[PDB]
């Protein structure tokens, strides 16, 4: 029973029949970063008292999994005789490839085996919709794992699509040109994939959600006295994925209703990358209302410059008081139309944006871009990375001179 | 370098076969299994017979000799210009044969001299009389210099965090792959507040037992981790990571070169921090 934000707080106190889902997401998270978020997601439980998502996490370090909390050690999974690939991303492409390693195939039973535990009925009913995938880029475990479901996916190894929840690394040459090969991959798988796949098929790649490590810093040092910026910044991304899944199952609307079919279809069809904006609503006047709609879309957490021009689908949902008169005012309407208009003009693209009517007393605006194409971070990391790579060439050879160039004379010596 | 060298002695060739012998006793399997991942060849520079050890090592480690890497934990002599010379001609033919292995080998490869560890007798006595009643300073010197290596060998295959598990592969990289100098500060954490945490981090890289006027802008990998108490919020606290992320990085910023810094949760009442700086260039100490 995890709950951490206050929006998850405020609607398991009010609504004691929050019993589904829209979307059955089987969660794995692979390397530490993705483990903590995978314990997360495994936390959450319905008002009975069920368990909301099937979780496995998965490492080379089987000491990465050794302090999580909601995953049971039985779905710790791990690969033997291996203390840990060391910050190189090919060791788990390879652990699991026959041309370099021989018992590769014997893994892959191993994984197809507690797949099958985890996500598969008593008859074979996948118990699942769609797989989430969660990843740190940057380290080896993860950017690997990531490498490896872009080639599973291929031998179509998984039952249904997958989402990967991907972040991207803060600032380590080493670290930036692993995510950035990782990133390069699945750029080119998506488009792979766009001419594949019809603009209505469902794609086995669902989506790709990054969310950039520098951006949710700068964000968390803004906003009891001790603060792991990893922890708080996992707690905001993981709650907003829960919270846009649980709302148009449990909430609806006199007006429009964002149902979960609309949110299977923002989260299925598009198949490239996908952002979020969840901005809270205090003051209830126009001016402040757009100013954090724009803010939770450049300056929130789920931000990493993103190409909104290039989105081919939106989806989105104002959780509003039953009262405030605010909301059904059209000059209200027209401010969200236009506001998110100015990313991607809402017409030319397909979706819906609904009202759902919560007890609480503030508004909670969610705002959903899918389709997009490879954010700009990409490149502005692509230029961090080559200024930090280029400056150590030079301090390596200023200093190797220094090697070359005086010698100390202990001829006095030998 | 002379008993073991045929073009001076003749049974030179002899004495290797009895050192080839007690090497393949005391690390093989009765399969032929090295039962050993590195060799620490510990030596006292100065003397004749440990700096004798030491070029000679040099040497062995070329002909591939031996079938792990080398790991050497030398001292630097006290004050006495014969065992001065001495120890400078080693730190000569480290410095040599660590540029050689700089042009023959990856960034990523395993190196055959994985890693060589000082300290320096000047500054090791000037802590012990900082800090029953004899004592005899080597001994104590020789207590805190191994059982530091003992701790950092120890805690990663026997204690874990929830937040970031520093593990033994980390370790092993750190070990093996930079293949030059490398220093360690370990600082013992009694009260938990920033300014204090910091003059003991510091303390322990500048004027500890491994502290030799180390290069720390040429080194190319890090590591370290801080043993905490189950409880002790202090710890969880992001103001007290940062703390240490920017402590580290007046002597190298950690992004800049390759590493991770772990939080394992120990049993306790205090925090033991270990800091680890590898790849490092000659250190200044030898001027």
């Amino acid at each position: 029973m995890v709950l951490n934000s206050n929006e998850l707080e405020h609607i398991h106190s009010t609504n004691h029949s929050v019993n589904d889902i829209s979307i059955r997401w089987g969660v794995i998270g692979a390397g530490q970063k993705g483990n903590k978020e995978a314990d997360l997601f495994a936390g959450y439980k319905f008002s009975n008292g069920t368990t909301c998502y099937p979780t496995l996490a998965v490492n080379f370090a089987e000491s990465d999994m050794m302090h999580l909390q909601n995953i049971i050690k039985e779905d710790r999974i791990h690969f033997d005789g291996l203390k840990g690939a060391a910050r190189t991303p090919s060791v788990v492409t390879d652990l699991f490839d026959p041309e370099t390693n021989p018992n590769a195939n014997g893994y892959l039973d191993k994984l197809a085996q507690e797949l099958g535990r985890k996500f598969t009925n008593e008859e074979g009913e996948v118990i699942v919709d769609q797989f989430l995938i969660c990843l740190g880029a940057g380290g080896g475990v993860g950017t690997g794992w990531g490498s490896l479901v872009l080639q599973l996916i291929r031998e179509q190894f998984f039952p249904c699509p997958v989402s990967m929840l991907i972040s991207l690394p803060s600032g380590d040459p080493d670290e930036i040109n692993n995510a950035l090969v990782l990133l390069s991959e699945i750029d080119e798988f998506m488009r792979e994939q766009d001419r594949l796949f019809g603009n209505s098929d469902i794609k086995p790649l669902a989506n790709v959600i990054v969310n950039d490590n520098t951006q949710m810093q700068r964000i968390i040092e803004s906003q009891n006295r001790y603060v792991n910026w990893k922890e708080v910044a996992n707690d905001n991304v993981v709650s907003t994925l829960h919270e846009i899944n649980i709302i148009p199952e449990n909430y609806g609307s006199d007006n429009v209703t964002y149902d979960p079919s609309d949110l299977i279809k923002l989260l299925s069809i598009p198949g490239r990358f996908l952002t979020i904006g969840k901005a809270r609503i205090a003051k209830f006047d126009l001016h402040s209302l757009e100013n954090s709609i724009k803010r939770s879309l450049d300056e929130g957490f789920f931000s990493a410059e993103h190409q909104f021009e290039t989105a081919t689908m939106y989806g989105g949902f104002v959780l509003r008081p039953s009262n405030a008169d605010f909301f059904k005012d059209v000059n209200t309407e027209n401010r969200i139309r236009n506001t998110l208009g100015e990313y991607k003009r809402l017409d030319e693209i397909a979706g819906k944006f609904g009202d759902p009517i919560w007890d609480n007393e503030y508004a909670v605006c969610y705002t959903i871009f899918a389709g997009m194409t490879m954010p700009k971070r990409y490149i502005s990391l692509a230029r961090e990375g080559k200024e930090l790579a280029e400056k150590q060439e030079q301090l390596r050879a200023e200093a190797q001179r220094k090697q070359d160039e005086e010698k100390v004379d202990i001829s006095f010596a030998t």
